[PDB]
Formats: structure tokens, C-alpha cells, sequence
DNA sequence: GGATATTTCCCGGGAAATATCC
DNA sequence: GGATATTTCCCGGGAAATATCC
């Protein structure tokens, strides 16, 4: 078993080296393209977030919930709150939508 | 002492809920420890262990379905409320036939307790 | 049009909360 | 009173549904 970030870093290589479609890799791995794509999106998140995934301090779906907050600053601010308050994914997703509303004011 | 490390590895590696339960039982006979202390040693809760040990009381037909990976733990656990083995095995085959999930298996259970 | 990115939410493990037993 | 049995439901993986891209 490995970190979502490290699993993503792996998939990336395999898709470069074996000239596969995400679908064909997922079929080869026993997953869905959905799963693979979503994990590859994590490689675009801030390094501080990525390090928290590797250190097993946040979950995949925790980090994935931050992406909607397109600004790295807002992602890392919440990251530390999720750690501090020990927030779940459900209330992390809730927190996100409230910040996007505050931003649109 | 040696058999301990074996099961710890058979536990660390993936196994059937029935076989995980059969394992726990032995470990509690071998070190004579409390469910709490084993769970703490394994990194689980006593809750989890106790619930898995309850599966060893379910009908053999149900237990075989767990090992053969035809039903889930929570599928078999949902049958226990139906205290009669006959009613548990009747639903077992329906869950297989209709390919029912746990949510609608739990629902089915309550309806049979109302009927009986 | 196929591949890929994104949104939504179904699903059951498994543990917290609880009741019961010894 | 502690251990153990039982009930309840929290939790996030991960894939279906969907939108978007090339």
C-alpha cells in the first residue's frame, strides 16, 4: 500500500512508458479511469498539501476537496484548519463552498 | 510464539471475515488477553473483534458464503437479528439470487421480524 | 468521437455508543 | 465493575455520471 500522491506519480510514468489510455491502465489495474484521473489531479495541488498526503495527515478526498479553491493560498490555509480541528471530508467540502461564497461577495 | 507472528501476518494480509474471526479466537486462547488489549495490539476496536466473533455462531451455509466472497461481513451480520437459522439461510439465498446490497438486506430483515 | 477531466454519491468496513453479561 | 455483546451510523474510497477537451 502507498500514498495517493505516490500512486499518482506511478500512474503518470506507466502512461508515458507503455503508451496506454487511462481507461486501459484502470482496466489493467482493476479500477476506473475516474479513479486514475482524480488521483493525477492531486499532482497539481500545492507541495505542502502533497506532503500531508504522503505523511498520511490528510486523506485523498481531503486534498481533492481543496482543488475547487483554485488559489494555493486558500488551499494551504484550510489544510492547517483540517489538521488543527481534525475535520472530516464531509465538513471539509462544506467549508470549501462557504469560502467560495465569501470570495464571490 | 511462532504461530502468533503467522496469524499477525494472516491478519496483516487479506483474509475472510470468518477466517479473521477464527484467527482472533486462537490469539485470545494463546496469550489469554482481553478483546480490548488484542484490538489495541492489532490497531482496531473491541467493537470490531466482538462483531467478527459473532459470525462464528451464524449457520455454516452463511459462513461458507463469506469464505467464498459471495456475501460481505455486514451482509452476514445483518442476518443475526433473525435469531432462527432457517430464516437466515432463506434470506441468504435471496441476497445471492437478487444480488441485494447490505442497506436493502437490513430492510428485508425488519419486514420478516414484523411478519413473524 | 474518443480520451480525459470533474461532479456526485453509493457502499460497506469498522468503530463509537450502548446494552448486557459474569 | 470490567469484559463482552449489540446497536447505530460515521467515514472516505472509488466509481458512476457527467462535462470538457483535443
Amino acid at each position: 500500500e502507498l500514498s495517493s500522491i505516490e500512486e499518482a506519480h506511478a500512474y503518470a510514468r506507466l502512461l508515458e512508458l507503455h503508451d496506454l489510455t487511462q481507461e486501459a491502465l484502470a482496466q489493467r489495474l482493476g479500477k476506473g479511469q475516474s479513479t486514475i484521473a482524480n488521483k493525477l489531479r492531486l499532482l497539481k495541488l500545492p507541495q505542502p498539501v502533497q506532503e500531508a498526503i504522503m505523511e498520511k495527515k490528510i486523506t485523498e478526498r481531503h486534498a481533492r476537496a481543496l482543488i475547487p479553491l483554485k488559489q494555493p493560498e486558500l488551499q494551504v490555509t484550510l489544510l492547517t484548519e483540517i489538521i488543527e480541528k481534525s475535520l472530516n471530508v464531509k465538513q471539509t467540502e462544506d467549508r470549501v463552498v462557504k469560502m467560495l461564497e465569501q470570495g464571490q461577495r
